[PDB]
């Protein structure tokens, strides 16, 4: 059931250490991998980055004919002779922290004007931001392709050597997320419009959906400012739908050129958005790739988790992003592809006792492999440095390779893992919670998130009040998955995209935070989920509108429902807990016709119901709640518990953090302390941690 | 020469507790009462909120006839039993995580629409957030305070009550700064008009300072929407000076009400600031205040600290607010009037581990009293929680009077401060190093700032590159206070409006983080203090415009600079520190004229020259950096050595922090562990090295006689 990486035919957890050849005196090269590898890493990974080999146009340079730490040739066969599998990323862009985020200087100086991403006013964003479909860049990435991609061939474990996997790119669209600037570039504006005509066919049919008064396709323009009008939140989600197109576009023309070259090895991408140490905005961006990974079953996703610090304040970031993953990507293990390892800035610090214990949560929370970033520390050669000469602090190794605190505390978390590796890897929790993963919500980095500084997305604009960014980050993200990890319930994610009814019945409860909107698809399966015996716990609306704000009340008519939205106060009762803070002084308030009333507004209207559907059970709550009361934990742990749904433990504190996992054979409990206090406790079936740190348990079942 | 309260002519350390009598069992007020007394404490502090007090219009209950808990005689009668001094803050607004911010819920079905702040088209921004100047919300207060500030006067201290201190409303500004809207009430409006007119006297003036072409102060109205234009930068700059003065007369209004009652106590206001544990923000609200410290020596602002965890992240915020409040209050002692005691919000731990630390911080930083916000936890009555039922967790006391874990970090610290008050309340650090506080770069809290909703201010639509808000953020609070605390080089700030000379002269060195705008006074102030032998540190720009944004050159002229702004990579080299990154790519360039060039372009062009100019010396640096690298800390420490000051200590550990506080008679070594790492470390004072050995996230303090 578990999906992991396998090494001599045996489950083997991925350890890879991040050491930048390019930005390490070579006559420590040896030096450092010894390191890495009597770490019990097995893997090492690097970028090849494009400037730093293509030194002018058509001059290559992988043997250090010019410069010692161009000798990429010398690199491959010192991982080699040191018995470490080697992780190759040779871009075209690297970002890194390196000038022009890899892009050749020479190459940035000599493209045309609309080789570069453009705003709606036909500027250049950045000098070092290149359209992706640029034909002038795929030309110049193709001619590196030809020169890095015979050397990557070679050495591919599918011909015995070191290379056992390859990225493409880095993090593509995280440019578009960072300045919140979408790429208007005429290429991509024409590839909208083809997408458009495709998806709609007539202009009639597209009017039809956005109550626009086009004559043809001819007369549409690609939207931009902020939207005013419903039929300009619709432009704005086709060019959404678009961008998640182009991606896959942009990642299908790459990984065709790499397969040329007989490359047959494992591809890879890696997912951005932790910011200041939580990833709330990290489901935003793996939503930007939700056409590569139903395309490509062979292109495996990391996560580049970088917490900063381990507590309370961040401990429930990498659970949902690991579990979002997951319902993302379900045949292919979870891993963090960049799993922090020191800082890559000197103010921002990142302590070995704060690392530890996250590799270790990291284990608790399902990860399978990692690449620990940066394991060695590099200096920039020749002002080829983004923010200063020195790359990353606190390492397990400085760039002279000497060992620093973090290197004892890699050796000790990798001793526990390949002792454990062969069950740990084949454990899983226990989860009868599903919470549903609707994409659509996430579909905004173009209006609405926590870079774009001025939104575009003003959902009262459009008659609604329940907006999907407030309701994934404070209502799902922050609130539900934050509770459930508090509360000790473990819980699976699932995509709600062309699921299967079979994925969800294992299940015991069904959670979905619903804005008012949701496409007929989901309405249709969530109906089918409850009618065929399911238990879904609905809020804060029962959607009554489609992805394109169209009429659509297919769940709402299924279920017998009726509400008014009405103004109160932002206080209800909810299963007899009194001053339940939520988010809207707008509530539905329910028709309460062969239904229970379950939460009452101020002035004692019904804005909950419980009633039986088919064979299914329906919970639906006209308000939105978060975690931001000890009332929210109540009524989290009561709607649970409607199910009759356990922790696996009874831990006296209800501070310490646990996952039970388990196979057949084996049990591991991780008991996890996200405080700065001492706790001693005890539990049992359904022991003294110190601050910010952790204790795993083994036992034979 | 250290400002502290005093008791029976000693220095006397103010510690408080806040007590909110209104969410606590009254059978356990008095156990509450000892229990914080047995602390050392000598002051407890509560809210008299309003909506609990009118429990209908003109229904009012101070006597526990409709609920025990709104007995306030009986609490006021126990705290003078218990030989507690009492501290009363009868809003009208509370926020104290009250329903409505504790205004009546009758007062806000009441009131009519022009009662409430107002956006731009005219909409009720949030229906508890009134208008301060609202005629109908002062005459409601006025009503409130006509019933509650007899009791007050009553039970003063000169009438041998228990009350000697008595805070004006709550943090002024912070419910307009939170919607992230701000008040176009028509009274606003109205108020804004007559200011202008009384400011310029003629529209001809106006027109002359903004570059408009007006017809009459009638074709003129409050500025609304982005700033496009200088002149909507000017509209916007005297809406600023505005605000401060509307908020003066709020507070004024409140004032002279209060002391027609025969209330002589000592009158406080609170600072906010705090949010997510941070205090970045803390400077533009403090800004607001400028007009109330410089009219009303006799009202005392303390700080509101809000941490919520203590480590490197934000190690340097609570000094930096400290700083300020002294820049702006040089007469008054340095004090919290809201000092972090357990959590608001159950989701946002506040660990008793952390705050012990902080406690000790904050002595280090130089606080003279403090009020421990929460020291007893409460329970809402009758559904008046705005968020929940239980008001505030992880404090001293649970809401009924069980001692938790932070009362015995509580008692260590004040058995500490009742131990040490008369020497450590005369100590000082010896600060060679002035920081300028210009306060016009912290008045943007209009057009830019972390909470509002709207980005108004986009400097570069007015050829300009240089954001106030970016340089106050990032080069200065975040930047260099934090370099210097990093550094340990004990550092003072000093408000540069009207400023003495002769205050700057006692510094070796005075830094001032500038943008290209500063008035005509301050640049010949900064001229005269470098002319007569000052050593000034001027970084990332030689001004050239004046408030307005007209042309001022006289700091310019008076230091002989010629320059050219030139585009480059953001990589500088400074003093023989390579690949330092700075903010621009935009830098001046100065030419070398009688001067020795420190710093360099990537094309080699000198973007950084040191002169001497009369008795005095100039370094400028045509680059902004603040602290994102190695470089920043190497660059802060070459520019401190260029006067040759030195750290008070030799630590073999530059990761500890310290502070050493002196007098004649005592010297108080404060150690600092700001991260997560046991250090073992040695130092020696820098005029037989001592060995430590400290935890993550804790202190040690040494005391020597002599
Ligand atoms: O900067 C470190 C490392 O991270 C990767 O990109 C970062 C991304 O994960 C993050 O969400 C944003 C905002 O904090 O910063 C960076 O984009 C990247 O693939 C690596 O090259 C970087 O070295
Ligand atoms: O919320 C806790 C207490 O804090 C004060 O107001 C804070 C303010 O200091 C802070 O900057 C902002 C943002 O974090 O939140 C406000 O609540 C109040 O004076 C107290 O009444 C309040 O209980
Ligand atoms: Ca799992
Ligand atoms: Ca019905
Ligand atoms: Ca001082």
């Amino acid at each position: 059931s578990e999906k992991y990486f396998v090494k001599n035919g045996q489950p083997h957890f991925l350890i890879s250490g991040e050491v930048h050849y390019f930005r390490i005196n070579p006559k420590l090269w040896r030096n450092h991998l010894q390191l890495l590898k009597q770490t019990g890493a097995d893997t090492v990974s690097t970028y090849i980055p494009w400037d730093w080999h293509e030194i002018e146009e058509d001059d290559f340079d992988f043997e250090g004919k010019t410069h010692p730490a161009r000798n990429l040739i010398r690199f491959i066969k010192l991982c080699k002779e040191e018995n470490l599998d080697l992780i190759v990323k040779p871009g075209p862009y690297i970002l890194a922290e390196y000038e022009n985020q890899g892009l050749p200087s020479w190459l940035l100086k000599k493209l045309s004007k609309n080789a570069f991403a453009l705003d709606e006013n036909g500027n250049v964003i950045s000098p070092d931001l290149v359209s992706y479909l640029s034909d002038e860049f795929l030309e110049y990435t193709f001619k590196w392709y030809d020169k890095v991609m015979p050397i990557i061939s070679k050495h591919q474990k599918e011909h015995y050597g070191p290379i056992t996997m390859m990225q493409l790119c880095n993090e593509i669209g995280v440019f578009q997320w960072l300045s919140g600037k979408s790429d208007y570039n005429p290429k991509v504006i024409n590839l909208y419009k083809e997408f458009i005509i495709q998806r709609y066919k007539t202009i009639e049919k597209l009017n039809s959906v956005y109550s626009t008064n086009y004559n043809s396709f001819d007369d549409l323009k690609a939207p931009s400012g902020k939207i005013k009008l419903r039929s300009d939140y619709c432009a704005y989600f086709d060019f959404h739908l678009f961008f998640r197109e182009y991606y896959n576009k942009y990642i299908s023309i790459l990984k065709n050129k790499i397969r040329s070259f007989g490359i047959n090895i494992k591809l890879t991408h890696n997912i951005p958005g932790w910011i200041y140490g939580n990833a709330s905005e990290l489901p935003m961006l793996i939503s930007t790739y939700s056409e590569i990974m139903k395309n490509h079953p062979d292109i495996i996703f990391g996560l580049d988790h970088i917490p900063e610090f381990v507590s309370f304040r961040n401990a429930h970031s990498d659970l949902a992003c690991n579990k979002i993953l997951e319902a993302m990507q379900p045949e292919a293990p979870v891993w963090a592809a960049e799993f922090q390892a020191g800082t890559r800035e000197h103010h921002v610090k990142a302590y070995a006792k704060d690392l530890e214990t996250f590799y270790i949560a990291s284990l608790a929370h399902g990860i399978k492999g990692f690449n620990y970033y940066m394991f060695s520390q590099g200096i920039n050669p020749e002002g080829k440095g983004f923010y200063g000469k020195t790359f990353y602090f606190q390492t397990a190794l400085d760039a002279a390779s000497n060992k620093l605190a973090l290197y004892d505390s890699i050796k000790k978390v990798n001793r526990f893992i390949r002792k454990e590796q062969k069950d740990l890897l084949r454990t899983n929790v226990n989860s009868e919670i599903c919470v549903g993963f609707y994409k659509p919500y996430f579909f905004t980095e173009l209006i609405s998130s926590q870079l774009l500084k001025e939104k575009k997305l003003n959902v009262e604009e459009l008659g609604l009040y329940i907006d999907p960014r407030f309701l994934r980050e404070e209502i799902l993200f922050n609130g539900l998955l934050r509770g459930l990890q508090t509360l000790n319930y473990n819980y699976d994610v699932v995509d709600l995209e062309n699921c299967d009814l079979k994925s969800l019945t294992a299940y015991k409860q069904l959670w979905i935070t619903s804005a008012e909107f949701m496409d007929a698809e989901t309405q249709n399966l969530l109906s089918e989920f409850v009618l065929n015996g399911g238990n879904l716990i609905l809020y804060p609306a029962v959607p009554t509108l489609d992805n394109y704000l169209n009429r659509c009340e297919i769940l709402k008519n299924n279920f017998g429902i009726e509400f008014i939205t009405k103004d109160s106060s932002h206080k209800v009762s909810a299963f007899g807990i009194e001053d339940v803070f939520t988010a809207f002084s707008k509530k539905q308030i329910y028709n309460d016709t062969n239904s229970k009333p379950i939460a009452f507004t101020q002035e004692n209207e019904i804005c909950g119901i419980r009633k039986k559907i088919g064979k299914g059970e329906l919970t639906i709550l006209g308000f939105a709640f978060g975690y931001t009361s000890d009332e929210h934990l109540e009524l989290i742990d009561k709607l649970v518990k409607l199910n009759k749904i356990k922790r696996e433990l009874f831990v006296s504190d209800k501070d310490i953090q646990f996952v039970v996992r388990e196979n057949n054979k084996s049990r591991y409990i991780f008991f996890l302390n996200y405080h700065n206090e001492r706790k001693t406790f005890n539990y049992r079936k359904s022991i003294s941690i110190a601050p910010f740190s952790y204790k795993v348990i083994k036992e034979n079942k």
